[PDB]
């Protein structure tokens, strides 16, 4: 079978925990009233859930309602625990209330509203020192919670709020989020295409939180070259392939030896034989003044097959890259 994996940060801190911290099946939820709430306008809608702007009416505060799509209970209660445990913590979108509508009866999360800027205008205008500002953000968000024991699962750039006139940043929908424990299979149907990892897209399970670093090295990718998405897929396996002409074959399958993975009899007529691109290849005149060596050295330090020897949280940012933007928080 498979070869075993381990996370090479955090890999215990669950088992060190109150049962209750992690075994969200057993948390008993106490359910609001959303007639707290009066909804103003729809901001979106997803597989899980459709997300509201909403009133307060107590005290007329401008908030967000996740109504649920329906989903197993556990799931829902995994993400209010987990939201829950991680409240406070850096850069994590905080949730507000917990409630049901009094007559369909449906559960819905309310979360603080965050004033989103003009995304089609902040893609034209961004600076190098930008993505550089707002990566190590993420990075904060995605480093608590993995010492939290938590892997988001979900990375991408729908996920990140962005109040630029505030340098504010809040990381999202934590439904597809989940405890990390030593030793355990999880499911691969996670995240969005464009953002899998090479462990979702092979079927290897007892993934980490090395899962999120990866995401993440797809949106450094696709910011920087100013190509998004980086990867761009037609379906799951035609991923891998897209990610194979770049990363190249040889590593691909160093990866699949080193853990014993039995690749799916669809990708040996496909995956071919691929050089491993130099980074230079996707450079050009207009997106050169947000491509720096050090830009480039910290994305391919991201994407790598291997999840064991992409960069942790922490280790990004302690990387050059984020030098400048270190040493003005100071
Ligand atoms: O607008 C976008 C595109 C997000 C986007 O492109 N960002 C910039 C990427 C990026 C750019 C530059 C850099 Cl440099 C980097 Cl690194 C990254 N997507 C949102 C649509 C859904 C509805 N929006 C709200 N959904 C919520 C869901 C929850 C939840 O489910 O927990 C919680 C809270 C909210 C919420 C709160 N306040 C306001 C709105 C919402």
């Amino acid at each position: 079978g498979p070869v075993p994996s381990r996370a090479r940060v955090y890999t215990d801190v669950n088992t060190h925990r109150p049962r209750e911290y992690w075994d969200y099946e057993s948390h008993v939820v106490e359910w609001g009233n959303q007639d707290d709430y009066q909804l103003v306008r729809k901001l979106g809608r997803g597989k899980y859930s459709e997300v509201f702007e909403a009133i307060n009416i107590t005290n007329n505060e401008k908030v967000v309602v996740k109504i649920l799509k329906p989903v197993k209970k556990k799931k829902i209660k995994r993400e209010i625990k987990i939201l829950e445990n991680l409240r406070g913590g850096p850069n994590i979108i905080t949730l507000a209330d917990i409630v049901k509508d009094p007559v369909s009866r449906t559960p819905a999360l309310v979360f603080e509203h965050v004033n989103n800027t003009d995304f089609k205008q902040l893609y034209q205008t961004l600076t190098d020192y930008d993505i550089r500002f707002y990566m190590y953000e993420i990075l904060k968000a995605l480093d608590y919670c993995h010492s939290m024991g938590i892997m988001h699962r979900d990375v991408k750039p729908h996920n990140v709020m962005i109040d630029h006139e505030h340098r504010k940043l809040r990381l999202i929908d934590w439904g597809l989020a989940e405890f990390y424990h030593p030793g355990q299979e999880y499911n691969v149907r996670v995240a969005s295409r464009y953002f899998k990892g090479p462990e979702l897209l092979v079927d290897y399970q007892m993934y980490d939180y090395s899962l999120d670093m990866w995401s993440l090295g797809c949106m450094l990718a696709s910011m920087i070259f100013r190509k998004e998405p980086f990867f761009h897929g037609h379906d799951n396996y035609d991923q891998l392939v897209r990610i194979a002409k770049v990363l190249g074959t040889e590593d691909l399958y160093d990866y699949i030896d080193k853990y014993n993975i039995e690749l799916d009899p669809r990708f040996n007529d496909i995956l071919g034989r691929h050089s491993r691109k130099r980074w230079e290849r996707f450079v050009h005149s207009e997106n050169q003044h947000l491509v720096s060596p050090e830009a480039l050295d910290f994305l391919d330090k991201l994407l790598r097959y291997d999840h064991q020897s992409r960069l942790t949280a922490r280790e990004a940012m302690e990387h050059p890259y984020f030098y400048t933007v270190v040493k003005d928080q100071a």
